Formats: structure tokens, sequence, C-alpha cells
């Protein structure tokens, strides 16, 4: 049976939110996100890891485009080929397209295997939230409420479940009975709930947020 609420900040799993600016890293910051969680669970520790990293090497070969977007799925799959990523504090966020510049002697976290879950299944969702960690997801954010989301649990009826920004499922619970998936964004921490918005939960896959969820692993 699962929890009726879950919030890895509670766990200590969660960095700090971050800014991303005019480039558009939303999936570097989903995919990084992610694998913080994970290295506190494996190693103690929890340490903010390089979205520029990927933004500057998750490229081409990926099918990334940068500062122009970009799939969390294959940024794990980079981090697994490339044996490493590197702490954000030596390889920190510029919020533009670089040369790549990782170096091992910066490692700070790798990756053995991401896993998608099935399209749609917020049921499936909850599990993962509650028993692997934080979950990488896309969500539909291309709606004036979004950016003007201040409190509460958003509920927009012209979303679409074709999703367009890549966030953080970091938890979920309910308020006063309205049910929601807690959410850290990369919009800095002015944005919403200081940097977090609780999305409606078990509302037909509201904005997409269970269509193309993933979280990565790391060995051992
Ligand atoms: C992400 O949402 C983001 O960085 N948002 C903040 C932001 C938006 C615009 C400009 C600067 C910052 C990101 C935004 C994209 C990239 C730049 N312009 C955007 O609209 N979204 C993605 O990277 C997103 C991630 C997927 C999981 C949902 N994504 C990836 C790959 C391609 C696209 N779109 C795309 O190619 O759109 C067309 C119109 C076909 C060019 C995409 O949204």
């Amino acid at each position: 049976i699962l929890p009726d609420s879950v919030d890895w900040r509670e766990k200590g799993c969660v960095t700090e939110v971050k800014y991303q600016g005019s480039c558009g890293a939303c999936w570097a910051f989903s995919a990084v996100g992610a694998l913080e969680a994970q290295l506190k669970l494996k190693t103690g520790k929890l340490v903010s890891l390089s979205a520029q990293n990927l933004v500057d090497c998750s490229t081409e070969k990926y099918g990334n485009k940068g500062c122009n977007g970009g799939f969390m799925t294959t940024a794990f799959q980079y981090i697994i080929d490339n044996k490493g990523i590197d702490s954000d504090a030596s390889y920190p966020y510029k919020a533009m397209d670089q040369k790549c510049q990782y170096d091992s002697k910066y490692r700070a976290a790798t990756c053995s295997k991401y896993t998608e879950l099935p399209y749609g299944r917020e049921d499936v969702l909850k599990e993962a939230v509650a028993n692997k960690g934080p979950v990488s997801v896309g969500v539909d954010a291309r709606h004036p409420s979004f950016f003007l989301y201040r409190s509460g649990v958003y509920y927009e009826p012209s979303c679409t479940q074709n999703v367009n920004h890549g966030v953080l499922v970091v938890g979920y619970g309910d308020l006063n009975g309205k049910e929601y998936w807690l959410v850290k964004n990369s919009w800095g921490h002015n944005f919403g709930e200081e940097g977090y918005i609780r999305m409606a939960r078990n509302k037909g896959n509201h904005c997409g947020i269970a269509s193309f969820p993933s979280y990565p692993e790391i060995a051992a």
C-alpha cells in the first residue's frame, strides 16, 4: 500500500531550485534533478549536478539541441555512455550553448540505466515516486495560466497531453482532498510556490504529466 502523500524534500533528496533563464534547458534541469536524488540515496551526499554539462555535451548524438530543447531520457543515456556527469560546482550553468567541457576529474555522479514509465498511467507514476524517487516528466506548459501560477492545485481546462516542458515530480499529496503532483520547476525561486507547482493528479493525465515519465538509477 502506497503512502497517501510523499515529499522527497523531507528526505533530503532535492537540491535548491535553479533558474534556467533564457536558455531552453528545462530538460537538462529535469534530468539532473532526478539523478541528484539517486546520488543522495546511494552516497548520502546531496549535490547539484551540472545541467550545463548536459546542454554542452548531450547534443546531436542524443537528439538534443542545447538551449533549443532536448530529452531527459537521452540525457540519462549520455551520462551512461560518458561514464559520468560533473558537479554543478565544477561546471556551472551559463544559460548558453557551449563547447563540451566535461572532465572526469570533476565527476560527481554516474548512471547505470533509466526506466521509461508506461504512457498515461498515473498509478504507475505514483508507485515510482513513492518507491523509487523523483521522476522526470514532461508537461504541457504552453498556456498563460502556467506562467501566472502562484499557489494551490493547478488545473488548466485547455491543457493537452502533448508535452513541451521538462520538470521533476518530487512528491504527491492532496490539498483538502484535491489531489496533486508536487513539481520542481527550473524557473527560479520566485515562480509559483517558491519554485514549485502543485499540478492536478488523477484528473485524466492532466497536462500530460504522466505521458512521458522516466527515472535513472546508479549502480551500487
Ligand atoms: C523547456 O520547456 C524550457 O527550457 N522552457 C523554458 C524556455 C522556453 C523557451 C525559451 C527559453 C526557455 C524546453 C523549451 C523549448 C526549448 C526552447 N524552446 C522551447 O519551447 N522544452 C523542451 O526542451 C522540450 C522537452 C520535452 C519533454 C517535453 N522539448 C524537447 C525537444 C523539442 C521540443 N520542441 C520543439 O522542437 O518544438 C518545435 C516547435 C518543433 C521546434 C521541446 O519542447
